[PDB]
């Protein structure tokens, strides 16, 4: 089962955010461990970890000062290895964040490549002389505020940074750097990790004559991996990342993959036309197993707009394989982003309904199995650096990263403390354990759908086709060797009814959806979903 990444689902784990086991109100690597019996009774086959590598927490676990160790507030390389083995008993896979396009400036390459102009590892960061009034090199802003260049006085040189001050770019272009971080993958995968998420991987490479990107034209649509309030969306990325170069690279990488069988990786992709890169990262066997994109982490989440992703992904690389997400850490969570209008109940069934259903692997995050709702955190318990540069128009991203609620009792029972971030009221009564035996909370249909999925092999890897169901409803068929399985999906909250395609052999039922077949017309009540087997 070496192929077990192509259409398998991965639950993403938010360390900070997860459980406290040890008392400091900060979630680390034994809790995961201790709650990995709860994640495998979901029925996803497998985890990804967001970073719990020793850093200064600036970027919360983004920002690397090194890559082969764990961060004392997480544990230890012991936890971590416990984690793992019992990951694996229970026929979980395991993946964990690789963060390579930047590190710490607390890093000692930055420490050392900072110090002059000359010593072993200058070149490894990228550096540039100042224009000739003193100011930065090029027009490149920082996604988290202000210039993507700040100056430095021990050399006289501005250094790039995509994210935070305190996270310079690696310079790709120098191939030791690149070779160090492959180095530093090896090490995880030595450990028998089963892949790994790759952070902002179309950013490895940037434009080494450092071109002035062009601005975007007043009235056309801006990059969907940022708010809009933010001025990187003034400009089109084209020089600032996504370079060619770092396809060679991609095969190197991927190369190194696949000396450990198995294995697997998913990419972060943030682009000005995602899913076209996403198709040219994953293509060709020879690059990225998988990529997801924000093309279903934004606003729009309509039928119809689910439709057009499917139809402009149809038209691109067929060799391509996406892994599809509508949530993690960086946005906020689906059943408010998505479905704040919508019956917070019956909504995030259907809508997870359908990311189930699509043609590609699957990302799906913490709580987002329980119809968690955004979480408010209030302007004194903001954490992220993102939610200090737009506020209030942008609030960064600490509403979708409040501890876990694990029972209905104090602190959600995540921590004995008070936790790094507000446990939120209205999780208390969503919690897991709220929601274990109830067959009719989100949790049992997310438990339902999964073993549904995983018992039909046209849901696994099957070709998706769309069908005429309508403009308010989604319908496609699934389809591998003797099953084709027919899909259709009310996201509404009104009743919808339709004339189905195909021919029907058999009604699936799932999940206590209710949808009633009359011949040759189909209706759903209100964010009901139906699934049948086609003739
Ligand atoms: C280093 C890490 C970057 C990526 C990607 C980033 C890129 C923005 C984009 O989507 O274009 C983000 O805001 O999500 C991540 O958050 O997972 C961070 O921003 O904290
Ligand atoms: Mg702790």
């Amino acid at each position: 089962n070496m192929m077990w990444w192509r259409g398998g689902v991965i639950y993403q784990i938010y360390p900070r955010s997860f459980l406290d086991s040890r008392g400091d109100g900060v979630g680390d690597l034994n809790g995961i461990t201790e709650k990995l019996d709860y994640v495998a009774s979901l029925n996803v086959d497998g985890i990804w970890l967001s970073p719990f590598f020793t850093s200064p927490m600036l970027d919360f676990g983004y920002d690397v000062s090194d890559y082969r160790d764990v961060d004392p507030m997480f544990g230890t390389l012991e936890d971590f290895k416990a984690l793992l083995e019992k990951a694996h008993s229970l026929g979980l896979k395991v993946m964990i964040d690789q963060v390579i396009s930047h590190t710490s400036d607390q890093h000692p390459w930055f420490q050392e490549s900072r110090q002059n102009r000359t010593n072993p590892k200058a070149d490894w960061f990228v550096w540039a002389d100042p224009k000739p009034d003193g100011t930065p090199p090029n027009n490149w802003l920082s996604i988290f505020g202000g210039s993507a260049w700040t100056f430095d006085s021990r050399r006289q040189q501005y250094y790039l940074h995509n994210f935070l001050t305190s996270q310079p770019d690696v310079n790709f272009h120098h191939p030791e750097a690149r070779q160090a971080q492959l180095d530093n993958m090896r090490f995880w995968l030595d450990l028998g990790v089963d892949g790994f998420r790759l952070d902002t991987v179309n950013f490895y490479f940037h434009d080494a004559e450092l071109r002035d990107n062009p601005p975007v034209p007043k009235g056309e649509a801006k990059t969907l991996g940022a708010p809009e309030a933010n001025p990187y969306t003034w400009q089109r990325h084209v020089y600032d990342l996504s370079r060619p170069e770092n396809l060679d690279f991609l095969k190197d990488l991927r190369a190194l993959m696949d000396e450990y069988p198995g294995t697997t990786t998913v990419g972060e992709i943030g682009d000005d036309n995602p899913l076209e890169r996403m198709a040219e990262y994953t293509a060709g066997g020879d690059k990225l197993h998988m990529a997801y994109t924000f093309d279903l982490l934004n606003m729009p989440h309509s039928a119809s707009y689910l439709r057009e992703v499917i139809e402009r992904f149809q038209r691109l690389a067929g060799d391509a394989w996406p892994c599809w997400a509508t949530s993690n850490h960086d946005v906020v969570r689906s059943a408010t982003r998505w479905g704040a209008d919508e019956d917070p109940h019956a909504y995030p069934k259907v809508m997870l309904a359908v990311l189930f259903s699509l043609r590609g692997s699957v990302c799906l995050y913490q709580g987002e199995e329980l119809g968690l709702p955004e979480a408010d955190v209030p302007f004194e318990r903001i954490q992220d650096p993102y939610g200090k540069v737009l506020w209030p128009e942008f609030k960064g991203r600490d509403g979708c990263r409040t501890p876990m609620p694990w029972t209905d009792g104090e602190q959600g029972g995540f921590s004995p403390v008070e936790p790094w971030l507000p446990m939120e009221a209205r999780h208390l009564e969503l919690a897991v354990s709220r929601q274990q035996d109830d067959p009719n909370a989100t949790l049992n249909t997310v438990r339902a759908l999964l073993a549904f999925r995983r018992s039909h092999p046209a849901l696994f890897d099957g070709d998706l086709s769309l069908v005429d169901v309508g403009d308010d409803l989604l319908g496609f068929t699934r389809q591998k060797g003797d099953e084709t399985l027919l899909c259709v999906f009310n996201l509404t909250g009104q009743e919808q009814q339709t004339t189905l395609p195909v021919e029907v052999a058999s009604d699936l039922p799932v999940a206590h959806f209710t949808a009633t077949r009359d011949g040759s017309t189909l209706t759903l009540p209100a964010y009901q979903a139906a699934f049948m087997q086609v003739a």
